[PDB]
């Protein structure tokens, strides 16, 4: 079927729904915006889940190949990540169904990493050229997503465990990723995944603020600072990133963008850097809006599905 | 003599004695268990120290070779680490003798790293293939051990310095270690040392809780989360680790296991994740119990000493 | 002109002026010492700025080459760093002019890194052999300097953003730097830059204490611990560092030394490790004093300028 990376679309939309949700008491109309984005993300997730179920049943060898690949395996983590985010959305309407989805996605991502990420340490399969930003998905983003989802359900201390796993995994991987990028020019076909480099600090602070009841403290400010540094670097790099043209892979940026938006709501609520917060929230919405527009355009030309 | 790595045996036993010690007021019988493990660890340490003194006097070129090796040097750090842990045990009976051992081990480990770990930065001796988990011993575990031992003696601020040295050294080394493991299959003869990968987060949180008066805070929960992630990964990898058979090298795991047990006592005392704490404490005791049983078995067959 | 690295001289002197400044209320005579060092640093900075302006106008291709070099570009960051430090000095006399310099240096360093540090991620220019301690200048030291300068002006939350950018950039680069040093013997002509390895933890804690109102907390103690570990390692390595002779490049050490001095004033004020603080402050002053003496000597022999 469907390329596994397309789960980035409901991921980005779902995460953006949750960001707007957190503005509802400052600005009541934010709830309708959140509900609309959340319904659209959920519908797209349902479709993509059904399509992936079909892939498993009738194209299993494609799934097997992607699973055993030391690079492509990572995109599978998008499935449980999006499952948890849809759970977080649904919590506003039905906490029971939300909790089921959150546990399925949590157990699923932990099983996934435990099976596949650890296996890499056997050596001889992963190569230096396998050192791609997509590795953040199973290693980092999945753990932060479990952290914030478990906090939503009231399991704050368990959430902190998943939080720590993601934060330390991030700091442990990024050094070798950035060195690899410096030495080796990432080929155009993979370059859109540079957008995932935006994610770690913003997804980290978003998850942190979810678990710590929105307390904007020293750690949060530290994370925002490195997050904005990476944003500036990626903005400068953008023309290089899209050297060979705009493409649907640019949804890679939506994880970081939506988390910039979510964290910005908490900085704003805490009266920390409110002007920066407004900029971050507007910027991220405009960019995801542009992703949506370019996606509708592609669907319009029959250039969406493979 | 005696392979230097055999100091891992009294290390694991001593650390486990200290874990049980910290349960004595919740469960008084824990003290007898702690005292027994502590006496056995101390007796084994005495024997191994005397044997290593004999190695220094009559097999000095073997010591010299191990010292100058960019891989084997690390195991020497087990000597001052175990010396400090025996000091921590003895403190319950004789604080004066305890303090002497703790300072000997602290000054010894710091001198050792200052001489040998820094020397590696001259280049040309350490190679990519030298990137082994054993490096954590002089670089990380030795500093955490000094931190907690100095805290025991009431030198908390000095303990925090050693703590920071170990924590930042850990985060600075692990990125390149895990990348190396991914690319290069660690040969079977070294694979038991994968057990040292369990140690950092647990030894870190154990030392931290020792210095901060057992306050189970955000940092502690973060460390436990990454610690359990690594545990799960190593459990999945275990059949690969022991591909060529069970061996005495598996005492490599005891450092992390004993620190899981120790930290679990503090999480339990703090009423944080008590169910996880009970599991961690029981699991680690069972695994170290299995190490002891397999060791008695080897001694029984005359397959212990070289 | 003038080698760009010579900006390390007013950098080291300016930073040391700020350290003495922070003793003025414990020891009033410290103010005169601070004022003298600050005037000398400012005068040297003025001279070097004018000389670099001349280089830009009449030797532009030399500047272009250094800018595009994946190793030599880093020294350019010394210009905005020193500009901010001179601003911090001048603040005691004229806060308006100080603020102008601080914003010029902040915007300048951020623009510099955004343009050049990010560009490295395109690959194919930076090589493994490009992995030099000088990279800390644009990546780490510049951000910490902005953090503390902005805090001086009362912009603490913005300062925390720059702080986080520098701290996380540090932890992200150092792993690959130390692995490179282990494997590859850094050639003598670059070895004096090993002194920059002293800087990160001390510049970090100095900036942190500037933003957090001098509160010597757990993070501060942790940073000092790793800072002293690196000091000990570099002391052991010093004879290797200067294998081919003493040279003006040794001003590389002044960044870390001056930050040891500055942070020591805050530990002393906070009654934390006062004995260590006194040692650190005296040691760093003696070493920078020796740099000054060797520099006067070189100027005396006409061996200073190229
Ligand atoms: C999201 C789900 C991804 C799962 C991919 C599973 C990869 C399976 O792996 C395969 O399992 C087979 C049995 O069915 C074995 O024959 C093979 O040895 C093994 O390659
Ligand atoms: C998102 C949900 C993911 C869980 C899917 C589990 C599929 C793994 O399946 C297992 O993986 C092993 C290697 O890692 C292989 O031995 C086999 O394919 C199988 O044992
Ligand atoms: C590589 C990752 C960087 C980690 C930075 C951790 C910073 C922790 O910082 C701590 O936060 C508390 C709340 O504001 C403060 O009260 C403490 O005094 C402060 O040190
Ligand atoms: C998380 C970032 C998005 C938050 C949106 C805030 C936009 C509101 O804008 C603000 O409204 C204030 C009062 O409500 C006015 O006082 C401010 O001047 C104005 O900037
Ligand atoms: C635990 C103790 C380990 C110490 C190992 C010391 C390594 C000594 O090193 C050697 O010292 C000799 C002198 O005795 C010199 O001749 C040699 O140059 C040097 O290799
Ligand atoms: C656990 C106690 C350890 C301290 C032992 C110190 C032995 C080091 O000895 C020194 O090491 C140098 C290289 O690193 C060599 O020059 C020589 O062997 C010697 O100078
Ligand atoms: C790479 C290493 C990860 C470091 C994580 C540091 C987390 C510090 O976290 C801090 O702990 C305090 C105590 O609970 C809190 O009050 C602070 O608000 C919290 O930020
Ligand atoms: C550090 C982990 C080991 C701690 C051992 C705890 C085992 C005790 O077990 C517990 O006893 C409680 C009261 O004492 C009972 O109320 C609990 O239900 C029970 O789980
Ligand atoms: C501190 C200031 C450093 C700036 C160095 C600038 C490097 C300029 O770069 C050059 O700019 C030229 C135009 O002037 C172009 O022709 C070139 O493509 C480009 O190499
Ligand atoms: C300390 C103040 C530094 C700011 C100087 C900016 C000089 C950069 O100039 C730019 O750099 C690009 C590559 O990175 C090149 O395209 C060109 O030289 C130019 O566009
Ligand atoms: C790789 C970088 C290491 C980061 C270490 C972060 C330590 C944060 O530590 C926090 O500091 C506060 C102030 O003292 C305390 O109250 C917290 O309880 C303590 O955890
Ligand atoms: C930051 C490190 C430099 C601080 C300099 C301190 C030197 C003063 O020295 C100290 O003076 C005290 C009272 O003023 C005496 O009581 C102490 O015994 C003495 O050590």
């Amino acid at each position: 079927p469907l390329p596994t990376g397309y789960f980035g679309i409901p991921l980005g939309l779902a995460a953006l729904s949750l960001a707007w949700f957190h503005l509802e008491n400052l600005f009541p109309a934010a709830r309708m915006v959140s509900d609309v984005l959340g319904i659209v993300a959920s519908a797209v997730w349902i479709l993509f889940i059904l399509m992936y179920a079909y892939k498993l049943r009738y194209y299993f060898e494609e799934v097997r190949a992607e699973y055993h690949s030391p690079v492509r395996f990572s995109f599978i983590a998008l499935i449980p990540i999006t499952t948890m985010l849809v759970g977080d959305i649904l919590y506003r309407w039905n906490p029971l169904i939300a909790e089921v989805l959150i546990w399925i996605g949590t157990i699923g991502q932990l099983l996934f990493s435990t099976l596949r990420v650890s296996e890499l340490w056997q050596g001889g399969v992963f190569e230096q050229k396998s050192t791609h930003p997509s590795f953040y998905l199973p290693a980092v983003a999945a753990n932060f997503t479990s952290a914030s989802s478990l906090a939503l359900l009231g399991y704050h201390d368990l959430g902190y465990l998943f939080f720590g796993a993601g934060m330390i995994a991030w700091i442990i991987f990024e050094p070798v990723l950035l060195q690899h990028l410096r030495i080796s020019s990432l080929e155009p076909q993979f370059r859109a995944t540079m957008g995932i480099v935006l994610a770690p600090a913003f997804v980290c602070v978003s998850a942190y603020l979810s678990i710590n009841h929105g307390e904007v403290d020293t750690l949060a400010k530290i994370l925002w600072g490195y997050g904005f540094l990476q944003l500036f670097f990626l903005l400068r790099l953008f023309p290089w990133i899209v050297e060979k043209g705009l493409n649907i892979g640019l949804w890679a940026f939506s994880l970081g963008l939506a988390s910039m938006a979510n964290s910005a709501t908490a900085f704003y609520h805490g009266n920390v850097l409110q002007g920066v917060s407004i900029f971050a929230f507007v910027f991220s919405n405009v960019m995801i809006g542009l992703l949506v527009l370019m996606t509708i355009y592609k669907l319009t030309k029959g250039q969406f599905f493979l």
